[PDB]
């Protein structure tokens, strides 16, 4: 609003007239009313001054001055809806690009993806309801489907009236997005009702409108369901021709823009609709069709529009003046009599055009056939009239299905585009299926992977860095990659100016999100070239931005289903907890759960088919997921539900005892180790029974340390031989002089702490040491752990001085307790008691307000017991063991608070929290037990009270990960098991759907779905004479030719209305002929039949009939008479040469279509002439016509060659059809044709060195011969009679 | 704010459906809803009736969904501009 209302009036300016010419006619008890017809005595309302030279009468253009734009803003129209819409005042001179500027940037509107124009009648029109609610809801849904402009007229009354009507209807529902559709208006300011509440300078902000029907005159009052107004100025009160015009202008320079979105670009496609129109459609639908718009014109309820209709698909030229006469004189009955004879001819003409290209028209069927939607409808003659467009290099394909993905709809893709044309390799769909990936289209995506484009390819290094560079610009991941692209300082070492994405930096922040323990991904930088599984890589791209629909597809064709599945669900957990959102932020967190079941439901189908292979897998680093397993992903990802599947706690048991069997019981395992000699004996059980039957004996000694349940055993009965030891020498073993079990507990309390070396000193993983020092902290048994050495603190002074024993019992007897309840942790394995100990844990906190509850009112009463007995007494020391033993008594003993009031308190604060925990323990607990597993697997295999020998053993090694939950399989065998994997996965995906698709819901659904379309399906139930020389507006020429329609057109045929504008060229004096244009003086003298000399005057065609000293036209009356653009007076002589040889294929044999052989054909365009052409001209010399004609094609000298090869064969001689072609002047051809046999020598190497077209213009090319060649209407007519010279395929 | 008052005629007299369409327009949603609460709430239990007694204290508990359904969706776009409504006289 601030750089808007500076944006308008310094370059935007009003039209004015500062003339002031009086009132030659008065009119409605008005004389203020002046020519123009603006207020005051004036002709306008300005100051009243002679306005320079009093030039009698005023000229528009003398007298129309162009001021700066005062009137804009947000027009309100009063209680009729607030929704506050834009409204600007231009004039006849104003730039297109002016107002695109203004409606895409300041106005804030969209480019759209199609431009709908709606123009019709302005008489108002009632209409069936089921036509009506067709068009309606056609309409709304092709405009709100594709986001596509609706520039119709401003009015309220007709077809505007109509479009307004629609908007408001879906307005009415509005599903999402209301002010979606922008519905910009053109309309004439000076005829506006109430427009003198809107004239104000510097800013008419809400600006109030009133409108009032049926209180006007001949002038139009504005609508209020548009969004977006366009008034024009011409300093004229009453007329209504000054829209169109700029309307035209504008419309077509829109669809000259391009819109680039995802990687390819389209030029706006641009369609026409019209509904009962009057006189001037007949202009829009012309000025429309002949540039090259799809008009859509609509069978019923039409004035015109129902003409055509009628009119339409009955042949062209099979209708008489007459015909049409009494077409036209069965439906205007208002003015069936001020018809005139000449208006016939103009509506004959262009009904003559427009019905005899049927390509472009359309005409819509109401309910006979095609009666859709209305909707694809439309897009069905838009895409009909992109196919008619010249191609040449199988570029309609590409251009529809880009045109197809830029729109929303894959009904019309499959249905028009992917059904038809042909050919379309797999490698085709490429370009395309970018943008479809990047703007989130899963429909498409489906169709295209199901048409044969491979995901194994299509994701090369450069696909995957583009795709990289347009990653949805509104996420976390594209923050956290702007940073570390611009944190990094020597990649900016090279260029600091412009930093430069590359593949490290997704690779860094991936890591930082998946975890330390990876390597990177992507290699650091250190064709067409594929980096391993190259399908990892667009999962992640996918995944990482939450596209739910896109990675399920994505991830149905990956090569390893567990890993992949893992790490999907660890990336969104991780980088669903920092992104400070609540929409976001719970979706991906579940859509991590769901990953964690896919993962889940895959390895149950791989447990299913067999035992030993299905942990293989388990364990198996990966080399295309960061050198990983996928245990420890889902173990780091706090994946609940995958450690606790039973499969994964069986291979967990497994590894608790090693190579021995596991259905042999506890108890006998300890009736082993209490019994050394227990072993040798059939007693213990054992699997791989190659070692149970022949059994060494060496090895079942050493199996047994290897095993981890025998290290957890042999630690626990140390542990409580040292504790119990520490309470004997607690009893008796007290003596000044270090009795024999003093250093023994130090040292055997050191032997905690130095396993806690191995503990927390060792990483896995990449890990900080603060960060070690951080979990060693987090944990409370640990602090325990801690805690013993931590109340050593006091009592290594106490032992130091023993005298100190009333103090110093208490810390050794609390230093027993606290080790006592670190010994509580040993239940952890205990299936049964674990995750008992789990609850435990949390039931701890209860106790610390319970005590607050009961020790205050037991000391209370016991406070109470000692007020009975005597009020007053000074005994500080006597009471306090008084008082301690009535305490004790009522703690041994009260009964009505006791068991009564405390009792369901305690109860009740157990029981609420009690509740509800038996789902999620089993789960924590199955997942805190791999720790354990884990550290028993690495702790050494040596009791605690021997194993020194190993904690000397162990500096050796490291002077000068294990294989048992890690390890690298052999890649033939890892080949194996990856394709067994894919395997079970595509069963398990296809039992999945199959089984989802059953849900009651799903059929209820199915049967409402199938309902519907059934529902649907019960309610629906040639003359040949020149048309190119007959075109209205001769080209570059401002004054438009007479329409002469086909049945009049030859000379013989009667007329009688004949009055054509005298044709006056530019410059007709140089032309070397007569300068003629008009023949009152004939100075000309044509020898008609003979040579004339410099000028031929000798025709093909034949001796024509000659009058008046005008030669007339053999083939017909063109329209226009005079001297044409054509050089001479008459007949104009020229020759089309052409070269035409057989296309080869790399054997160099002549190429097939499916009908016949493909001509190669050479042509040259130059790039004024926006078209093709044979290289050929007018014949200025009589002796050598090829140097003229091709001149800047070959040599003059390689031609002076050319020309002494010149004897070919005679295609075509005869008249031409030519757009210059006037009464007096056409051209006739001649068509030489040389052909090539043979391409190994001679006339091909004879101009291919006989090329001097480098000197200016141009390229020269060959061609080859199709149907849509771009070439001139008729100049390639001579191709195609030429087509029969060689048996060719059009 | 001309659509309070309407809304008070329309939720005094028990007009069910009238009652959404008035409250679907109102300028404040949370305050109004829980009004419309409090008024049903007091004067659901002095009516002497059993069917509309009954009719309004469960109307007066929709509006309570109303009222908790508006302000979880303010509570979810931010956090801080979501109390500034919580307590604004
Ligand atoms: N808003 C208006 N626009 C054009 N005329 C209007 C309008 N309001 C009124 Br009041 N009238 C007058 O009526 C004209 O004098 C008509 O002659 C009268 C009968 O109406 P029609 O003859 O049925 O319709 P056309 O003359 O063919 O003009 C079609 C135009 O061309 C398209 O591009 C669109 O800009 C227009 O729709
Ligand atoms: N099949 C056609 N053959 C020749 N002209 C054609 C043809 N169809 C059309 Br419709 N036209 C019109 O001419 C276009 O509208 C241009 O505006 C006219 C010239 O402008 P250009 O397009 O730049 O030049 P050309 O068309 O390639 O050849 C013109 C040569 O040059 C002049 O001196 C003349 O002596 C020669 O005929």
């Amino acid at each position: 609003q601030e750089s808007l209302s500076s944006w308008i009036p310094e370059n935007i300016k009003k039209k004015e007239c500062v003339y002031f010419v009086e009132s030659s006619k008065l009119s409605d008890a008005g004389k203020v009313v002046c020519q123009c017809g603006y207020t005051h005595e004036q002709h306008l309302e300005e100051a009243t001054k002679p306005h320079t030279f009093q030039g009698t009468q005023w000229d528009p253009k003398k007298h129309v001055q162009e001021m700066p734009t005062d009137a804009f803003g947000d027009i309100v129209f009063t209680g009729l809806s607030q929704k506050v819409k834009k409204y600007v005042r231009v004039s006849q001179d104003t730039p297109s690009s002016v107002i695109y500027h203004l409606m895409t940037q300041h106005w804030g509107l969209d480019v759209p993806n199609l431009l709908i124009s709606v123009t019709g009648g302005a008489k108002n029109f009632n209409m069936k309801p089921r036509l009506k609610s067709i068009f309606r809801r056609g309409l709304v849904k092709v405009a709100q489907t594709t986001g596509a402009w609706i520039i119709t007229g401003g009015s309220h009354t007709g077809v505007m009236k109509q479009v307004g009507e629609a908007v408001r209807d879906f307005s009415l529902s509005s599903s999402y997005k209301e002010g979606e559709l922008i519905t910009i208006g053109v309309a004439t300011w000076g005829t506006v009702h109430r427009r003198e509440g809107l004239i104000h300078p510097t800013g008419s902000f809400p600006a109030e409108y009133i409108l009032d029907e049926d209180g006007q005159g001949n002038l139009t009052c504005l609508d209020s369901n548009h969004s977006h107004f366009i008034l024009v100025d011409d300093g004229t009160h009453g007329q209504y021709g000054v829209e169109i015009p700029l309307r035209t202008r504008l419309e077509k320079f829109i669809s000259e823009q391009t819109k680039e979105r995802g990687g390819v670009a389209i030029k706006i496609p641009i369609v026409c609709v019209v509904l009962e129109g009057g006189p001037g459609t007949l202009h829009t639908i012309d000025n429309a069709t002949t540039n090259g718009t799809p008009c859509v014109v609509v069978e019923g309820s039409g004035r015109v529009a129902d003409v055509i209709a009628q009119v339409a698909n009955i042949p062209v030229s099979d209708i008489t003046i007459s015909l049409i006469q009494q077409k036209l004189s069965v439906f205007f009955q208002e003015m069936f009599e001020t018809f005139t004879e000449s208006r016939i001819v103009e509506w004959t003409k262009k009904i003559q055009d427009i019905v005899r290209r049927r390509q472009l028209l359309t005409v819509f069927r109401e309910g006979k056939d095609g009666q859709q939607d209305v909707d694809v409808a439309i897009l069905q003659a838009l895409l009909k009239a992109s196919r008619s467009q010249d191609h040449f290099g199988h570029e309609n394909w590409d251009h529809q299905l880009k045109l197809a993905v830029a729109w929303n709809r894959v009904d019309i893709a499959r249905s028009e585009i992917f059904m038809d044309e042909w050919q379309w390799k797999p490698s085709d769909l490429h370009p395309t299926m970018t943008a479809a990936l990047i703007s989130n289209k899963p429909e498409f995506v489906k169709l295209f992977l199901e048409n044969g484009v491979q995901l194994k390819e299509f994701v090369t290094w450069d696909t995957l860095l583009y795709l990289y560079e347009n990653l949805d610009p509104s996420c976390l991941f594209h923050s956290k990659l702007q940073k570390v692209l611009v944190e990094d300082p020597e990649r900016p070492a090279c260029a600091p100016a412009a930093p430069r994405l590359q593949m490290h930096h997704v690779a860094q922040v991936l890591r930082e999100l998946l975890g330390d323990f990876t390597q990177p991904l992507y290699p650091r930088p250190r064709h067409v070239t594929f980096t391993m599984d190259p399908i990892r890589d667009l999962l992640i791209w996918a995944i990482v931005q939450n596209r739910r629909e896109l990675a399920g597809i994505i991830w149905a064709q990956s090569q390893d289903c567990i890993a992949a599945a893992l790490a999907c669900s660890k990336i969104l957990k991780e980088l669903s907890k920092e992104e400070e959102d609540t929409d976001s932020s719970e979706e991906m967190l579940a859509l991590a759960e769901e990953y964690e079941h896919r993962a889940i439901g895959v390895f149950t189908e791989c447990y299913r088919k067999d035992e030993e292979r299905a942990q293989k897998l388990l364990t198996r680093v990966s080399e295309a997921w960061g050198k990983t397993t996928c245990l420890q992903l889902a173990l780091e990802a706090k994946d609940m539900k995958f450690v606790s599947h039973g499969g994964i706690q069986a291979f967990l048991t497994k590894v608790w005892w090693g190579q021995l069997s596991v259905d042999n019981g506890l108890w006998r395992v300890t009736l082993c180790m209490l019994a050394f000699p227990l072993l040798l004996t059939g007693l213990i059980s054992f699997r791989e029974k190659r070692l149970q039957d022949v059994g060494t004996p060496a090895a079942r000694a050493r199996a047994f340390f290897t095993a981890p349940v025998v290290v957890f055993h042999l630690n626990i009965l140390s542990y409580f031989a040292f504790l119990c030891l520490f309470a004997y020498v607690l009893m008796v073993d007290f003596q000044p002089v270090p009795s024999w079990c003093e250093c023994a507990i130090y040292l055997w309390l050191f032997s905690l702490v130095c396993e806690e070396m191995r503990q927390l000193f060792y990483d896995p993983d990449e890990c900080g040491l603060m960060k070690k020092a951080a979990l060693y902290f987090s944990d409370f048994w640990n602090k325990l752990d801690v805690g013993a050495i931590l109340l050593f603190v006091a009592g290594l002074t106490c032992r130091l001085i023993p005298a100190t024993l009333y103090p110093g019992r208490v810390i050794l007897s609390l230093d027993f307790i606290l080790f006592c309840l670190r010994l509580m942790h040993i239940f952890t394995i205990s299936k049964t008691l674990g995750p008992k100990i789990i609850i435990v844990k949390r039931m701890m906190k209860d106790v610390f307000f319970f005590l607050f509850l009961l020790a205050v009112w037991v000391v209370s009463f016991g406070v109470a017991k000692q007020a009975i007995l005597i009020h007053n007494e000074r005994r500080v020391d006597w009471l306090f063991r008084g008082a301690v033993y009535h305490s004790y008594l009522t703690i041994f003993g009260y009964l009505l608070f006791t068991n009564i009031l405390l009792l369901n308190l305690l109860i009740a604060m157990f029981n609420y929290t009690f509740q509800q925990v038996q789902e999620h323990t089993d789960q924590i607990w199955k997942f805190q037990r791999h720790d354990l597993i884990e550290e028993y697997h690495g702790r050494p295999a040596a009791p605690p009270p021997f194993i020194l020998l190993s904690h000397l053993q162990l500096f050796i090694k490291r002077v000068v990960r294990h294989k048992q939950l890690k390890n690298k399989l052999e890649k033939n065998e890892e080949a194996a098991l990856l394709s067994w994997e894919i395997y079970l996965k595509e069963n398990y995906l296809q039992n999945r759907q199959f089984q989802q698709k059953q849900r009651p819901e799903q059929k209820i659904e199915d049967i409402s779905n199938k309902v519907d379309a059934m529902v649907d399906l019960l309610d629906l139930d040639g003359d040949s004479y020149h048309v190119n020389a007959r075109h209205l507006l001769y080209p570059n020429c401002p004054v438009t030719r007479f329409p002469v329609p086909n049945e009049k057109v030859p000379w013989e045929t009667e007329f009688l209305i004949y009055d054509p504008p005298f044709y006056t060229a530019e410059r007709k004096d140089a032309a070397a002929m007569d300068p003629m244009g008009d023949t009152l003086e004939p100075l000309s003298t044509i020898q008609y039949n003979v040579v004339d000399g410099l000028r031929d005057r000798r025709s093909f065609h034949g001796p024509y009939t000659v009058q008046a000293g005008l030669p007339l036209n053999p083939m017909g009356r063109t329209g226009l008479r005079g001297r044409g653009s054509l050089s001479c007076f008459g007949p104009n002589h020229t020759l089309y040469p052409m070269v035409t040889r057989w296309r080869r294929n790399e054997d160099g044999a002549i190429c097939r279509k499916s009908i016949k052989k493909m001509l190669e054909v050479l042509v040259v365009k130059l790039p004024l002439s926006e078209h093709w052409a044979l290289p050929g001209g007018s014949r200025e010399p009589g002796e050598m016509l090829p140097r003229k004609l091709k001149r800047i094609l070959r040599q003059e000298h390689w031609p002076s060659f050319e020309n002494l090869l010149k004897c070919g064969m005679e295609v075509y001689k005869g008249y031409m059809d030519d757009p210059r072609n006037t009464d007096n002047a056409w051209i006739e051809t001649v068509a030489v044709s040389v052909h090539f046999q043979d391409q190994n020598d001679v006339e091909l190497n004879r101009l291919n060195s006989n090329l001097h077209a480098c000197d200016s213009g141009a390229s020269i090319r060959w061609q080859v011969v199709d149907r849509r060649i771009p070439l001139y209407a008729n100049h390639k007519t001579l191709l195609q009679k030429a087509a029969a010279e060689f048996g060719a395929h059009y």
